[PDB]
């Protein structure tokens, strides 16, 4: 090594879009338990590989003082809310001001298991995404869809750029 990793990762979006299960669903694989009481956890940690190494991500769930860790954003919106796919302009906008000059950041379309209340199309999102230079995938935490992929692609973004300075 002998490095070892911990990258802050912060999940962010309209009240409602599934943070809490996405983040509950990549540290606890459980989605709407009745086991768990999510009330008032303020973030989950997970370890990953990559490279051989192990990183540990420590994933919030919901102005600069508030971005101040945080090597990358997982913006989230559901497919199934139009208005919460809107606020994704809103939400780019303030992590500019307020986060850190080369947060890496990625945009989640997530619910789309829910195809017969899909109120923004898989294109729409994609357009958008690849308007502000920002990956993009859709998500689902009820049927585990690119949870995994989100993080780890995030998380690798991040360790590229500390692997060369
Ligand atoms: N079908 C489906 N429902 C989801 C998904 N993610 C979240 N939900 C539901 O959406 C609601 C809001 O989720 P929550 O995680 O509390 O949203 P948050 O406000 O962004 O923390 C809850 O009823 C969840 O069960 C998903 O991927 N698929
Ligand atoms: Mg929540």
């Amino acid at each position: 090594g002998s490095h070892d990793y911990l990258f802050k990762l912060l999940l962010i979006g309209d009240s409602g879009v599934g943070k809490t299960c996405v983040l509950f669903r990549f540290s606890e694989d459980a989605f709407n338990s009745t086991f768990i009481s999510t009330i008032g956890i303020d973030f989950k940690i997970r370890t990953i590989e990559l490279d051989g190494k192990r990183i540990k991500l420590q994933i919030w769930d919901t102005t600069t003082a508030y971005y101040r860790g945080a090597m990358g954003i997982m913006l989230v919106y559901d497919i199934t809310n139009e208005k919460s796919f809107d606020n994704i302009r809103n939400w780019i906008r303030n992590i500019e001001e307020h986060a850190s000059a080369d947060v890496e950041k990625m945009i989640l379309g997530n619910k789309c298991d829910v195809n017969d209340k899909r109120q923004v199309s898989k294109e729409r999102g994609e357009k958008l995404a690849l308007d502000y230079g920002i990956k993009f995938m859709e998500t689902s935490a009820k049927a585990n869809i690119n949870v995994e992929n989100a993080f780890f692609t995030l998380a690798r973004d991040i360790k590229a750029k500390m692997d060369k300075k």
